[PDB]
């Protein structure tokens, strides 16, 4: 209780209680002060097939994560094996379509990351409260079989998807190409109050294995690729998708070099 | 200041000070509570020749209010008589162009309304502060000489212009034509505080003679006519759809009224 | 017999009888003189569903007179009652489509006028001969039930239709909108001659109740509306017909005002 | 003047003077009878270097008659010999462009025709006045040197030009190609009257050597070829369809004639 | 054996035999010298329905020779009689489409020429060897019945077709219109050598009846007609074919003149 | 000179001298035999700042060889160090633009190759003349500092440029990207003859370190990327498709190589 600043606050509240057009009691003024304190502090504060896979070309395959549901992990691994069986042999290249992904279940995101990682950190949450600081390490099993993969990120790629992309980039496991990411990397917990109502507050934020806050930076692709049309001067989706075609050609060139 | 609910607000503020990710001191939380109490209460709260006239057709004339300045009233009357001299006789119809009129001097607004009204109320403010409750009644002189007129109002006409239009409509003096209006009919007083800072608070709001709040209702035209451009296959009605509609309505009204 | 001017005429006729390329007797020269005297004097001198009605919108109906036949009168009244039954109630507005109407039976025109008029003059013929000066007065029965109506006139609106429109305008019963009218308001009677052939001559002309000659003035609409296209900047025929849509909107505004 | 039928005409004129709507005196009726007797009898009755030549191709030349002036004849002959000098030898074919030729001096027309004819009639007028009947016979000199020629005639070629074309066609001297002609082949003499006013009357009309009246028949080309523009994928045949057709016809005619 | 020039040749051959990158024996050098001597001397040296006829318009018919096969002659005569039977009477005009004709059997070409010629030379071959100088004269039978015909030649008209066109032009029997011809008018005979291989050499060239070498001049049409589009300013193939339409109109005009 | 086969060649030449249509003397036949022996044997036989560099992105640079002049080598090295100074550190990737490079000084070519190679062969010529067989081995200094580079080759890159590219490819030093090359890898020496005239003969041809003849094989890029223009919806990769592909390949290669 600062009391002096509380005196200033109560004086402003009394002036409003006296002058406003429609009469307002103390309770509604207090509630509006609370709601606006939260709105001014933090915007997030208050008071269906998941996975689709396809072998786009012989040796090169495409895996898209529409959303992060609970089944998503098992489904991505199922898709990995399915693509390996479709190519009738080991894969030369893979594309992770994580663009247009709002986010979803954090555990499902971490297991999707685990399908590509054999060791190291994946994501860790930092905040100032007893049970916020969390960490997630990769298990020594990757169903990807070390396949070279390029991850696609758009503006509409946030939360869980951003975590996956960041983990894949910091482990130097994937090539991120596309535009920048949303940058939504904060966790909201509902805290209880003595009065019979509770408040939702961002209590911590996500951090990639390197240590860069997802919320501030976002995820910057290693190669920036905006939408564009190519003009020659000399199913199959890449004929219509610019970013997918670019990722495919990059994987092709990488395979040829390697 | 009821301390008992102050307990609830302090408890909530302390819980927020404890849980948020990046630490914030008591001062910023109190200041944000103030700013949001005002913001959540009221969005407006914080902490060129005026008239141009023309006789469109023999018997039918057009009066435009670009803005509400002090001269406006005199000029409007100067225009009225002038149009009577232009037609060399009494007018069969008149069009009040109040579209694209943000507002202006309130006294000029009541003067413009009073040039058409011989009795009754024009506009009245209701509020809870000591010296806000005021009223405006028409004087028994109308330089309009009882001419039938159509008033045109669009979205970009607010405050004073809405006061004029509402007065003309509720007094059954004019027929309003066009789209709905802005609906800005509130007065903000700057109130001083013990500390060397002040708060802007709406202290009263305007009401049309019927009793309809301009701020909530707005002024709804009797005839809805959206903006359009006509192309034949100076004379502004030949190019302006809304003005042409009002002119033709006045002509037909005059013919029936024989 | 002027005889001196007859001498001049006969001298010219003899010169022509002598000089022309192909020989011509006195009779053909006389006949050509007659035919050209008539052509030079007056151009008119010498020597199928009628009615369609529809309720275009709830409360507002449209009645078109393609042509003036004998049945036309009964048909317009039949249509009036039919439109009243279609709306399941009294009508708010009516449109008389008299455009593209060459004319027709005068009595049918006067009865069509009688469906809207309860008293007063309708049309009167004036000429200089025993039985030309005629008058037509409205009977005290109007099946229109005083419905407000707008009449549409084009360039191709003449004779009977022009009479109807003029009567409706001079009685201040309808609003005439559109372009100007044809202006054909003369009656041709065949007169008998001593020789076994007869001549058709305009013997009189029509006059509206006010007294304006239909032949000279034509019918000027109270509102002039040429064909045009409207461009918004925000069956059902009026969506395609400009004049009909204008008449509909005028009737709508009149109903709202009234 | 046979008074017995003058009775009929006077009776008719008096009946007209009696019946017409607006009164007209005897003088205007008599004057209109005169004007219409002439108008109904005959529509024409009431009360720049001339030649340019060029050799289109080796052996084939083009002679254009813009208008029929006095110099035209001499110039045409001057052109003929000149073309012979241009080709350095006798011509294989010649094109007479008589299109867009209103007419002109009749003597120049018979001269132009005579430059191609060695015997026979050229044109003769028939009428009933004393000194109109004239004839024109060709002199036994043709500077054309018997060259085969095609004459081009369109609608805008009348009188003198038609006289030339008709003479050339009926004498089987030229092949006419194009559309039909105007057909204006009549001569108007101004005749004086006892009163100080005169009348224009056609006193005779032209006839081609066959005997066909130019005024009624016109001159119909042996080959119909409408106007057109050709675009390859100076030389006027490269741009003019009718001239190109005539040139190709002359070339083929020359080849067959070997 | 010049021997001195043979010494120069053998010295050059020895220099090449010594210096070239890949070793070459005397035989391959000799063979290359031979092949290049032939290539440098003369390019031609080394070391399915035929006829379609149709009556395009009443009186005017069209005969196209796609190629010169053995049956071609009988087929053209068969077509002549067929067209005569189709028109149910003698023909007014005929078009020989010889354009886009590489050539073919010389005897078939000469018989096709014989279908139009009653006497005179058709084509003769000139060269310097015992049995090269040949001549071909027309037999006194022409199934064409002297019908006037126009022959069409394009750039792709060579050898046999060029011979036919040239014969028809030099006899002044047909009108050749179109663009210039290919100009391929040489005969290649294979000559035997002591060694077990032989050489093909142009031994003579064709000449038209006039004496102009087909190989050098080509066949120049009497009327030049490139592809073009006509624009009026006023099955049936000529509506789509410019050259065919021109030939048709020329035949029409020729028939009218004759 | 083996006279026995000289018999065959003389016999053939005499038969040709006897059979050809227009007579040709022995001299022209011998001269043509010479010219064609050279022409049939070998088609080539008969009888501006060089380097421009730029750092495209932080860590990635671009070096263009317009032409191979004497300064080129020095300039290339001057450019290499300069780019190292521009990036203020070692480069992550480099692009060698050898497209549109006809060739130039061979020593400058081996210098340009030597700026990237520390050991091994660069290019060697094979022929049969005395002093053609030469070899070029790399010196143990590479100013490239082992930077990974992609070389771009199109069709319009020949000789020296192909030598550089082939050396870089066979030494597994660079990844070649683009279309195939011209393939002009032969050296022509002018040889003198006893008579005062000389012959141009290819005396040797180039070979890449692998042993592949540049003239026959050409240099085939490891990655095929045709020319195209990209349009976003200075920086040349933003406009050049092939350069952008090489840049993205280098970036991905650098990321994987961590």
């Amino acid at each position: 209780l600062p009391l002096d600043e509380l005196r200033t606050f109560a004086e402003v509240l009394d002036r409003v209680k006296a002058a406003y057009v429609e009469p307002v009691d103390d309770k509604t003024l207090l509630e509006n002060a609370i709601k606006g304190m939260l709105s001014n502090l933090d915007p997030h504060s208050a008071y269906v097939k998941s996975v689709k896979s396809q072998v786009l070309e012989p040796g090169y395959a495409y895996l898209r994560i529409t959303q992060f549901q609970v089944n998503t992990g098992e489904e991505v691994v199922k898709a990995l094996n399915q693509l390996r069986k479709d190519n009738k042999g080991r894969l030369k290249g893979l594309v992770l379509d994580l663009r247009n992904n709002p986010g979803g279940v954090l555990q499902s995101a971490v297991e999707v990351a685990d399908a590509f990682l054999t060791k190291g950190l994946i994501v860790y949450t930092k905040g100032r409260i007893a049970n916020s600081e969390l960490r997630f390490s990769a298990d020594p099993a990757d169903p990807s079989d070390k396949v070279p993969l390029v991850v696609l990120i758009n503006g509409g790629s946030a939360s869980a998807a951003e975590i996956v992309a960041g983990a894949l980039q910091d482990q130097k496991r994937a090539i991120l190409m596309g535009t920048d990411s949303f940058g939504k990397g904060s966790v909201q917990t509902v805290l209880p109050l003595n009065n019979d109502r509770a408040l939702k507050l961002t209590t911590a934020l996500y951090y990639t294995p390197n240590g860069r806050s997802i919320q501030a930076q976002g995820i910057v692709p290693d190669i920036e690729v905006g939408r564009a049309k190519v003009t020659q001067e000399r199913e199959r989706p890449q004929d219509s998708d610019y970013q997918l075609s670019q990722a495919l050609s990059l994987l092709k060139g990488l395979s040829v070099t390697r």
